[PDB]
């Protein structure tokens, strides 16, 4: 066939029920996860392409990183719960990947103060429960399906993405392929 399991997506052997349509995971301590998101744009693409109707959700993970990578789980819940997604994480990444001036709780702060969150707001969801939930939702996703790496996609709880059995020669050609197994699986 042209899509092929083991091929441009793996199965899960053991099902996840309820899951979002569209899942990914990622880390701003991950270095192909930086290019999948300022070089790539997969997020973007993937959506492009979706069906009518289709949610896609993204989570962060704790496992890169050690307690800076739990901070940053925490604050992409901050982000999520806030809306500000699109305002923070090319700065997240940026800081923690290029200029590296992101190494506490506080410098990750300091972005979301920088992108005109104001700090009473901050703060007041940082310690919300609300935003205690959204890690929860987190990481049970990530334990759902035993994540070990990222970047990682999962269509309907069943399928994950195998990037490596695509050609990256060529970048744009790359991506399509990308979203356009993301649409084929989720057709499915």
């Amino acid at each position: 066939a042209q899509y092929e399991d083991g091929k441009q997506y793996t199965t899960l052997e053991k099902p996840v029920a309820g899951a979002p349509q569209v899942l990914e995971f990622f880390s701003f301590f991950c270095p192909h996860c930086y290019q999948f998101e300022e070089v790539l744009h997969i997020s973007d693409n993937v959506k492009k392409k979706l069906p009518e109707g289709v949610k896609m959700t993204k989570y962060h993970v704790n496992f890169m990183g050690g307690d800076l990578g739990k901070d940053l789980t925490q604050a992409w819940a901050v982000a999520m719960a806030l809306g500000v997604e699109d305002k923070v994480t090319v700065p997240l990444f940026e800081g923690v990947q290029k200029t590296q001036t992101i190494r506490s709780a506080s410098d990750i702060r300091d972005v979301f103060i920088n992108a005109g969150i104001k700090g009473e707001e901050y703060d007041a969801a940082w310690n919300s429960f609300v935003v205690k939930s959204l890690v929860a939702q987190q990481e049970k996703a990530a334990a759902d399906v035993q994540l070990r790496g990222v970047p990682a996609m999962f269509v309907n709880g069943k399928y994950q993405l195998n990037p490596q059995g695509m050609d990256t020669s060529n970048m744009d050609v790359f991506v399509q392929q990308y979203a356009d197994t993301v649409k084929y699986l989720s057709e499915k």
